[PDB]
Formats: C-alpha cells, sequence, structure tokens
C-alpha cells in the first residue's frame, strides 16, 4: 500500500530569518525543509522522488541553476530524500529525478520523506537584502516497478520564508 501522511504545503527555513556573510552565503540547512514520513508505504512498494522549481533561472554554478528572487538574490536549490546530504542539485524547470528510490520489504512497513534546501545568492548589490515569501516548487513521488499511487496524492509544494541577508 501508500498513503499520503505529509503536508501539501510546506514553508522552506525560519519566518523572517537573517543570515550574514555572485555571492553565495553559507547557510547550511537552515533554509531548508525536511519530513522523514510524507507517504507511509508497505509490502514491497518501491518509491523514488521527482523535483521541479518553478522560479526563473537566471543564472548557474558549477553545472546548477542559479534561480531568481529578486534584482539581487538568487538561490541554489536541493531537491532529494529524507538527509539533507542526499540532496540533488536542481537545474531548470522540468521535473528532475532526484532520488532514484527504493523499495520497502514485501512483509514490512516504512515511510518515504523528503528534504528542500536552498542556499542565498547575491546575484548584484545595492547592502540588506530582504526576500517576501515566494513558491519554489514542487516535490512528487514516484512509483516504479509497476508500483500504484491509485488516486493518493502524490505532489507536495514548497514555499520559501521570507528573509534577509546582510552584507
Ligand atoms: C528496515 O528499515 C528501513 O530501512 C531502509 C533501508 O533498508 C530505509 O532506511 C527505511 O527508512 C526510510 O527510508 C526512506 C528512503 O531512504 C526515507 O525516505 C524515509 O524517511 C525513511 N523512513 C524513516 C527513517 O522512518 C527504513 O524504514
Amino acid at each position: 500500500a501508500v498513503s499520503f501522511i505529509g503536508s501539501t504545503e510546506n514553508d522552506v527555513g525560519p519566518s523572517l530569518g537573517s543570515y550574514s556573510r555572485p555571492f553565495v552565503y553559507d547557510t547550511r540547512n537552515k533554509i531548508g525543509y525536511q519530513n522523514a514520513n510524507v507517504w507511509h508505504i508497505s509490502k514491497g512498494f518501491c518509491v523514488g522522488l521527482d523535483g521541479k522549481v518553478d522560479l526563473p533561472v537566471v543564472g548557474s554554478l558549477d553545472g546548477q541553476s542559479i534561480y531568481g528572487l529578486t534584482e539581487e538574490v538568487g538561490l541554489l536549490i536541493w531537491m532529494g530524500d529524507t538527509k539533507y546530504s542526499r540532496g540533488t542539485a536542481m537545474s531548470g524547470n522540468s521535473w528532475e529525478n532526484v532520488f532514484s528510490g527504493w523499495c520497502v520489504g514485501a512483509n514490512t512497513a516504512s515511510t518515504q520523506g523528503l528534504s528542500v534546501r536552498v542556499t542565498p545568492v547575491i546575484l548584484k548589490r545595492n547592502a540588506r537584502y530582504s526576500v517576501q515569501k515566494t513558491s519554489i516548487g514542487s516535490i512528487r513521488m514516484r512509483p516504479y516497478n509497476g508500483s500504484s499511487a491509485g488516486s493518493v496524492q502524490t505532489t507536495v509544494n514548497f514555499s520559501l520564508n521570507p528573509f534577509t541577508l546582510n552584507d
């Protein structure tokens, strides 16, 4: 089986968080969302994840997209499985495989989770830059091996909480 146990709408990062020192801010996992338990799965269900970023691509760094928020501020974005180190660097605006997948035991149960992580980028200087709450994109479960979603909700959404960068 599969069922949806997570939340449809999800905020990334603490609201009105402040961060200090294209220039990339070292924010680690602070501007993140993580949930180990988004779908409940059982009895041989096989599932991975696709991610999609809806923000405009305004540049590229080391093979991943810089996504634009404002004239001064962009984002590097990762989506993936639960643990932050599993994140896949996002490029472009299409669905992208961000977790190859796994299969829960034929006789047992577990969950499928996810993580979204971003790091702010100064694209252009004015030295205090604020960003408002902004839709980022979505992640969808991707069944495989003949597993079926039925009509279970496949997709969850992410919004960037507002933040301020101090330079
Ligand atoms: C037998 O326990 C299960 O072990 C597998 C690895 O064999 C896996 O770690 C399972 O945990 C889930 O793993 C998912 C895919 O990595 C992940 O998306 C979920 O968050 C994990 N669910 C948890 C940690 O409760 C584990 O149940």
